[PDB]
């Protein structure tokens, strides 16, 4: 089971699932082997009904698609559609938050409000929206209108790209025609250009894909901006993670998915419903998080994280998960089937994301509190049904310090330099105490033993004084293995990095260092890392492709993650990926994405399946950036 | 070669290609066999990097996707993405025409203008745009603004759906939540809901797909509306078709693709350039059409159609094709490679549609005339290079009467009844002279011997007094086999249908019948068939699903065609398809699309690979509609 997951609570539940005959994601992976090599290499196309077409990576025919599409066209078209799909997820999430903010300030949904007014004003100023002498509700209405306007062509480009990156970076992207014109406009154009008998030039196709990945970045940044306005900007918090946060005697309710418009209300309402839970024989409602909507409420409220990504079924196998409340993205639909065994009530809430066999509750922001009460009451009913039954909650959890929004990081730094908060960080980059910065992002993937790449790479970088930040299920992997417990700084961190984490934490009234890894939030909160790196670039007067900053999507899976990796490259970052995407069937495409894209954006993908080798390559990329700044390394 | 194409000019060029060693689309198809069965059945998914996943149609594992996606979810998700891609093509085409109209009436591109002012005003009234006392350029500016607004969410739904269908049909679709909210909005939502861990309910997924197909219908109807304003509404015209329209002694220039913003200018400018062509030793510029941009200029100007779809490479094999001017969609990228053998100059013109090895000329509407001159001058240079060389143009062509826009059809009918032009058609439906109406639409497909399904089905329906209309490459197949020559009415048409075609043609100053098949234009001009059928429904006071009207995509290929077939079903039409889409791996999905969708929209797919059986099934569907109206059959 150690070959399936490095997480000991997950291993325990894999043993329980096995002896109870519950098929898991790892079992379904085993039943898929050997997977199709044409698909694995990218050399397959089904974009018209003359297909399916395939191309042998080596040997004799077939060598070309029926319409004449070459290997490099087929591989680039498939990759572009993955980017467009990821953009569509992040921008659907952002669009739903824009409508929620608009409804809230139109009096249409009283459950929602402007919670962070400083953030609202700072966003309005960044967009050029006048604030002076304006009601907050009219400023927010204009911000919401600007958000929805970035989805279509207008007389400006997408502002959640052009106003969030350094001007030199915007200029470089504009010169290559990479600035998106509208978020859903770019998604549709990808789908058009990749359909049969359209774009058939690998370089042209991939340039389109880089532009669509920036539409994804805009969606991410919009999503973070809007969630902070509505629900509050995160600040440092303390909580726990892994299956042991479930409580046999409570109603255990998991919020799962990505959009917290729902889950944030669940958090609030569950508090009110406690006496109603106590009347059923429970201690109260224990809300726990799975995946990114779990990160959202962990970041803002300290809701403990139960599990993530590939291991999500394991929370149900405990037998103590009374309900799992779904919005959309990264939900294994298997949960609807597994629930018939474990008794969990699986509830979908979004019209475009239903699962056969799950109970659906039509959430509407206009009725959010009423919907949450109905949903929580199903969970209390479920708890009563397992009264007195035995559950197996692994007694395994870690301490998690999180909540490191970019604003929080800057505020924390401001305790060392009030008027120039970025300078203490750059000072320690220059003198070597901080070798560089690495963002860990993206998913787990059943192909990689769970968390193995994240932890192996992180340990090596932390020993080499790299400042490590993480989001999404990369934050999930590191949190479940103790990388967000400040008690582990001595074991994990090089002396230079330890000195810096200690100096900052002590100045922030803690007597102890910051944690070894800074948790920057959900998958859309990769935009927070952009904001920090962009602020560093502007403070240093250089573009992002000169900073000692890299990213690693060490175990990535989702089309969303493919989009994030692509815009990390497009904004100028060396970007390691730990599962090969379907590009190896075309050497020219692989060559563009791993080498020659350097000449366009300054970033590049680093393909490396072996995590020890990946860490070496990431250090080499960081150290080459140091050399380009004339720094020692 | 008869097994590859039923077209005798194509067979001749297949023999030439074979003895010259030029690989064709049929050769590349042969090199693909046996094609992958998982892809053919729909039972394959690559929507995340844990894939590729497949499901055995029968037998043992794999039985389910790694994430838990079932056969019915995987099949519905793949189909939804095909619909979204088709919508993206038709709506990209429409969007480009909306920007062209906007530029033209802003003084930004003098090559373009309001050519059809009656159409502009009728569209403005249908949209509710005030015309009274307004400059034409301001009315058109408002129409163009309304077109671009339908691409995104706003306070109205997509008007190019809700204002073009009968109100009872709109009410039925609204009740099932099928009315699109915005064209690119629906495309993005499909891409989101079909990404991993999102929508996992076949019925929910397919309902989303029906709504996205209506976004495609809107794109088609917008494209037709805008092209008619800019370039003129078609009226009856006479021309020729097939390879024999090439002329050994002329500069032969093929316009190929879909959007005529380019090709319409080429037609105009080539006339001016004739003396410059004569100076090179040619008789002048012989502009000919391939695919839908060929249909556009055939419809408006009588440009002869050279070939279509699967056989497009054959025009080059003659050795007389001096240039082929491309915009986007359905262009086999093989043409760039074949041109190195045949000497043809292949020129791309659109930024998002390039082909490696082809010359690119950056067309802009602001510079349309200058660009066309540069492009035509490359063609004249190419003609000079083959001076005195021998070419092989098959001496094969047909007479084509075309130009049957819905306005033209109504005007033609108005000669039998001035104040009630639809009534003579309905009269002959009621008395049996016209059994029903069949629209032939969509592509050729290398899997089907070229044109075999279209002609076999058409002959049987015409013998049974069905009024047959056609668009796109269905019009192309019927035109190349003489179905648009009125001289063939005696041979082809039942006595009732012949009487009606004769009565109409004679009243329109022709001494002869209308042609056996009415050519209604390009693929986007399927919207014209909608307008006619909607007018018939409104005149009869019934919904479309009560009319004796069916469609047949007899040899379909493109994602665009999948979208068209799906909205034909969604607006209430029995819709035959002659190549199986990847749905047979899921019986529940097949059952929805062929039977139970009847209960939602009244339309349904008719899957039938055998064209003789298909014609029987189409007649049965028509006759069941007749019975529901209490008509004899
Ligand atoms: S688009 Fe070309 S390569 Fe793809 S399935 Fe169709 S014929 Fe094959
Ligand atoms: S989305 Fe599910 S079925 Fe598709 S590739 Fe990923 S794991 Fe496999
Ligand atoms: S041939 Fe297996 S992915 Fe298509
Ligand atoms: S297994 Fe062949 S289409 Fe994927
Ligand atoms: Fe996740
Ligand atoms: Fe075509």
């Amino acid at each position: 089971q150690n070959l399936k997951s490095t997480d000991r609570a997950v291993q325990q539940m894999l043993d329980k699932a096995k002896r109870e005959g519950i098929q898991t994601v790892w079992d379904r992976y085993e039943a898929m082997k050997p997977q199709c090599g044409f698909g694995e290499t990218g050399l397959c196309c089904r974009h018209c009904l003359q297909g399916p077409c395939r191309i042998n990576p080596f040997g004799d025919e077939p060598k070309v698609g029926i319409c004449g599409a070459t290997a490099e066209v087929i591989v680039a078209r498939g990759l572009d559609r993955s980017i467009a799909a990821g953009a569509a997820g992040h921008s659907g999430h952002a669009k739903h938050l824009a409508h929620t903010l608009k409804k809230a300030v139109q009096g249409k949904a009283a459950s929602y409000m402007i919670k962070d007014r400083t953030k609202l004003h700072s966003i309005a100023k960044r967009l050029g929206i006048p604030t002076e002498g304006q009601k907050d509700e009219d400023i927010a209405l204009e911000v919401a209108k600007a958000a929805l306007a970035d989805f279509h062509e207008k007389d400006t480009p997408v502002l959640w790209v052009t106003t969030v990156l350094p001007p030199s970076r915007v200029k470089v992207l504009s010169a290559h025609g990479l600035i998106p014109a509208g978020i859903d406009h770019e998604i549709a154009e990808i789908m058009h250009r990749t359909s049969m008998g359209c774009d058939a030039d690998a370089q042209n196709l991939l340039l389109g894909g880089l532009r669509c990945s920036l539409a994804d970045l805009a969606g991410c940044y919009m999503g973070t901006d809007l969630a902070d306005i509505l629900f509050g900007t995160p600040a440092p918090v303390v909580t726990e993670s892994n299956l042991g946060v479930l409580k046999a005697d409570a109603v255990n309710v998991a919020v799962h998915g990505h959009n917290p418009v729902l889950s944030d209300i669940i958090v609030s309402v569950s508090k009110e419903m406690e006496n109603e839970a106590r009347a059923a024989g429970a201690t109260g409602i224990n809300v726990v998080g799975i995946c990114c909507t779990g990160n959202e409420v962990l970041m803002r409220h300290g809701i403990p994280a139960c599990t993530h990504s590939v291991s999500q079924e394991m929370a149900m196998i405990t037998g103590a998960l009374d309900a799992m409340i779904l919005d959309y993205q990264c939900i294994q639909p298997s949960v609807a089937t597994i629930a018939e065994c474990t008794g969990t009530t699986v509830i979908t809430t979004m019209e475009m994301s239903k699962i056969t066999g799950a109970t659906h509750v039509n959430f509407a922001e206009e009725a959010a509190v009423e919907n949450a009460k109905q949903i929580l009451r199903l969970a209390i009913d479920t708890f009563k049904r397992r009264k007195g039954k035995p559950v197996e909650i692994p007694n395994i959890k870690t301490k998690v310090v999180a909540g490191f929004s970019t604003e929080a990081i800057i505020n924390a730094l401001s305790k060392l330099n009030a008027n120039d908060p970025l300078k203490p960080l750059i000072d320690n980059v220059v003198n070597g105490n901080i070798r560089g910065v690495c963002l860990f992002a993206g998913c787990n993937n059943v192909k990689v033993p769970q968390d193995q790449n994240f932890t192996t790479i992180a340990r090596k970088l932390l020993k080499q004084n790299v400042l490590v930040v993480a989001t999404g299920c990369g934050a999930g992997a590191l949190m479940r293995h103790g990388f967000m417990d400040p008690a582990n700084v001595d074991e994990l961190c090089g002396d230079g990095l330890k000195a810096v984490l200690t100096a900052i934490g002590e100045a922030n009234g803690l007597g102890g260092p910051l944690p070894p890894v800074l948790h920057m939030g959900s998958c859309v909160d990769n935009s927070r890392a952009v904001a920090l790196v962009a602020a560093l670039a502007n403070r240093l007067g250089v573009d992002l492709d000169r900073l000692p900053v890299v990213a690693s999507a060490a175990e990535w899976m989702h089309e969303k993650a493919v989009a994030i990796g692509t815009w990390a490259v497009t904004i100028g970052l060396p970007t390691h990926i730990g599962v090969l995407p379907p590009i190896t069937g075309s050497l020219p495409v692989t060559q563009i994405l791993t080498s020659s894209v350097k000449d366009i954006t300054g970033g590049y993908f680093i393909h490396e399946l072996d995590p020890e080798t990946a860490a070496d390559k990431l250090l080499a990329a960081i150290n080459e950036r140091r050399a380009g700044l004339g720094l020692p390394w």
